[PDB]
């Protein structure tokens, strides 16, 4: 059956770190304008190793969602304080998922944003991230429940590039439980686009 969406976004099952991050009280949601995107394989532990980044969102003046394994209390606390004071405009949220398949979908998102996975295996490092290697979209919606990227600002080609290697994993699937995951990956990035 057809459905009917055309600005659903990309939908994952992770909400606010922080009730502190909630801006529409109302609803109990943070809602993003124009946010950039900081994607990570690992945990926060302090966030002074995200100090050159963070410095740097605060002078483009644009909000910034944090998609990591894990925030550590004092490095949530400072992010706390910095966007309730209005220095910069944060929220954090944890990755999709677990194990491999956390990998993947990170690297889905930083796709379908423009962005780069902050990863130390391949010889990155969280405090030598700049503006490049963070993800966009026009809009970020968060709940206590789930993370919404709507509009993500990566390249079409890419996007599809992404997409054309799940279809490919589909086939070479050997479980239906297996597909049904992969067909889920190709309808959250579908949703984003």
């Amino acid at each position: 059956i057809v459905l009917t969406g055309s600005a659903e976004g990309m939908q994952f099952d992770r909400g606010y770190l922080s009730p502190y991050f909630i801006n529409k009280p109302e609803t109990g949601a943070v809602e993003l304008e124009s946010p950039f995107i900081l994607l990570a394989d690992k945990k926060i532990s302090n966030i002074r190793e995200m100090l050159p980044v963070l410095e740097a969102v605060a002078k483009a003046g644009k909000p910034l969602l944090i998609i990591a394994e894990d925030v550590e209390g004092e490095a949530l606390a400072t992010l706390v304080v910095n966007t309730m004071r209005g220095i910069v405009k944060v929220a954090a949220v944890k990755a999709p998922g677990f194990g491999d398949r956390r990998k993947a979908m990170l690297q889905d998102i930083a796709t379908l944003t423009g962005g780069t996975v902050i990863s130390e295996e391949i010889g990155m490092e969280l405090e030598k991230a700049t503006l490049e290697d963070l993800g966009q979209a026009k809009r970020v919606v968060i709940n206590k429940d789930t993370t919404t990227i709507i509009d993500g600002v990566g390249e079409e080609a890419a996007i599809q590039g992404r997409v054309a290697q799940i279809r490919q994993q589909i086939e070479e699937a050997t479980s239906d439980y297996d597909r049904e995951k992969l067909q889920e990956r190709v309808a959250k990035l579908a949703g984003g686009v």
